[PDB]
């Protein structure tokens, strides 16, 4: 996969999808969870209701809404808890809703880290993503420069 990341709010994002790092009852909550729910309006959250509930490390795809892009992808990263095993599996079943949706472009929200090292959480994801296909293009979209940043470290180190 083509590897990228910017500074950037991830709901003015123009191409495919957006994932979204979630809970495994698929509650848009606080934060950029927030922003997703607003800008893109009442429609996400209720497909996500009709969903209903899923494993944790598992992800579930809606329509965006009125937001820019064209789906947004759930990876259920926490629930009844307690891990790095669990990013890499929500972040392995991501990117294969974007193979499986024939996706060009996704961005992910930079909240994966779940009080866990975020260095290592870096890594882990890198390592999925770099397993995707070169067809896709995923974007990590940071709220700072500064986190832009230590992602780009963490793709050179390596």
């Amino acid at each position: 996969a083509r590897i990228r990341d910017v500074q950037g709010d991830i709901t003015e994002f123009q191409g495919d999808a957006i994932v979204n790092a979630a809970n495994n009852y698929l509650k848009l909550g606080a934060g950029v969870a927030g922003a997703i729910l607003r800008k893109g309006g009442p429609s996400i959250q209720e497909e996500c209701d009709r969903i209903g509930k899923i494993r944790v490390g598992e992800a579930a795809v809606t329509g965006a809404g009125n937001l820019p892009v064209r789906y947004v992808i759930h990876a259920a990263v926490l629930g009844d808890e307690p891990s790095l095993e669990t990013v890499r599996k929500a972040t392995k079943s991501a990117l294969e809703k974007a193979v499986e949706l024939g996706l060009k472009t996704v961005a992910f929200t930079a909240a994966w880290v779940g009080g866990l090292p975020a260095e290592a959480v870096l890594r882990v994801m890198l390592e999925e993503i770099k397993k995707a296909p070169d067809t896709l293009e995923v974007t990590g979209v940071h709220g700072t420069e500064k986190s832009a940043e230590a992602a780009r470290r963490a793709r050179l180190e390596h």
